[PDB]
């Protein structure tokens, strides 16, 4: 399980979205290095103009690459479910605006770790902060507590992301998340802990499509 992640692992992300009837697709390629907790990917909107801000999709677009410290290998739900994979589902409720609902399969396909997502967004304001593209191109560092869901053989987490609005205000996005495995093998059920994440968003100088270059670090803590 956790042994498939010892080296660097190619990554493919594919997302089909639909927010208030505005449809779009994103494809992402890169690699993950779980021993450092490091993700580097370049995402393209393959359908043209992305109709939502790139930062509202960071959390949607592979926690099996977090760096779990050795005294916590026994709380690493995500790697334990590999290569069968796990389903990741979320509701992302933006305050005073609409909500995303996402369903993703995170699983090995060949030697590539693949993240295939379906997003539907509902009830957004057409000149709100999301559909009106009023968010800064960045993504604050944050902690998210994981707890186990014994009754479903998985884990659960709810946590708040605070997006910087370009006027100075902060757009809150309440995430409620649940993961459950795909196969039937043995899966670790962690104890209460948290994941600590940092994000760097950039652009490629030589890239003309709508796109996001992403460097992300995810590391586990909370268990002493």
């Amino acid at each position: 399980g956790e042994e498939l992640f010892t080296g660097v692992v190619p990554i493919l992300v594919e997302l089909d979205g639909d927010v208030n009837g505005h449809k779009f697709s994103v494809r992402g390629e890169g690699e993950g290095d779980a021993t450092n907790g490091k993700l580097t990917l370049k995402f393209i909107c393959t359908t043209g103009k992305l109709p939502v801000p790139w930062p509202t999709l960071v959390t949607t677009l592979v926690l099996c690459f977090a760096r779990y410290p050795d005294h916590m290998k026994q709380h690493d739900f995500f790697k334990s479910a590999m290569p069968e994979g796990y389903v990741q589902e979320r509701t992302i409720s933006f305050k005073d605006d609409g909500y995303y609902k996402t369903r993703a399969e995170v699983k090995f396909e060949g030697d590539t770790l693949v993240n295939r997502i379906e997003l539907k967004g509902i009830d957004f304001k057409e000149d709100g902060n999301i559909l009106g593209h009023k968010l800064e191109y960045n993504h604050n560092s944050h902690n998210a507590y994981i707890t186990a869901d014994k009754q479903k053989n998985g884990i659960k987490s709810n946590f708040k992301i605070r997006h910087n609005v370009e006027d100075g205000s902060v757009q809150l996005a309440d995430h409620y998340q649940q993961n459950t495995p795909i196969g039937d093998g043995p899966v670790l059920l962690p104890d209460n802990h948290y994941l600590s994440t940092q994000n760097a968003l950039s652009k490629d100088p030589n890239e003309k499509r709508d796109h996001m270059v992403l460097l992300e670090f995810v590391t586990a803590a909370g268990i002493t």
